[PDB]
């Protein structure tokens, strides 16, 4: 399996590097997605994480524009950061951005919960190449329409702690089905985190889990539940 941490630029550099010590310690991928908070201490986080270990990162560009963006390419490319674009801006900056990087350094993100503002997005990004990923999914009729809307480029974020037993082993099969897709399991509770490794190894399986780093010792016992 592999483990994300999903933190904020402004997370104690400190617990960042022990969670990433421990995930490499057990001989598991760790990658970090990164919100773009403060460019400054995204880019401490970033040489921090390369030189802890990390497998990739992701970084949240939030409200980095492209001129913002422009300013520290270099520093993205020379750490080979992957962009996750949070589409509160227009196709004009999407695009602009899609061009500054490259589409496969490049990915849409947003919540599902969008009306048709969801819809317009996926077809721009379909377009381009780009993948596209729908997070706070819990319904297998959100994952089972994104693959309709997106195709191969659909990522899903699965909000585990908020899905039905029903819902989890839908969208696992579909996941299945349709290996280029990623599946993104958010992960809390370690009970159901646990229940999904053993739903998962009957319908599926790489499974991805995605993981706050807000406190260690939590993180810990998480990681520990997915093995």
């Amino acid at each position: 399996i592999e483990i994300v941490l999903a933190v904020s630029s402004s997370v104690d550099r400190k617990d960042v590097v022990d969670i990433i010590n421990y995930i490499n310690e057990k001989g598991i991928d760790v990658w970090l997605w990164l919100d773009a908070d403060k460019v400054e201490e995204a880019i401490e986080l970033i040489e921090e994480a390369v030189k802890a270990g990390v497998k990739g990162i992701v970084l949240r560009t939030k409200k980095l524009k492209l001129e913002d963006i422009k300013k520290i390419i270099d520093i993205l490319n020379k750490y080979g950061v992957h962009l996750l674009i949070d589409t509160e801006l227009e196709e004009e900056e999407i695009r602009a951005i899609v061009d500054l990087a490259g589409p496969e350094r490049t990915t849409i993100g947003l919540k599902y919960d969008l009306g048709e503002k969801r819809e317009r997005l996926i077809r721009t990004a379909v377009e381009l190449g780009v993948r596209v990923l729908l997070t706070d999914v819990t319904d297998r009729a959100q994952a089972a329409r994104g693959l309709a809307l997106a195709g191969d480029r659909l990522e899903l974020l699965l909000d585990v702690d908020r899905t039905a037993l029903a819902d989890l082993r839908a969208t696992l099969a579909l996941a299945a089905k349709n290996p280029k897709v990623g599946l993104y399991l958010r992960v809390s509770r370690v009970d159901l985190a646990a229940r999904v490794r053993a739903v998962a190894a009957e319908v599926a399986d790489r499974l991805a889990f995605v993981l706050d780093a807000k406190n260690a010792a939590e993180a810990k016992a998480l990681i520990d539940a997915l093995l």
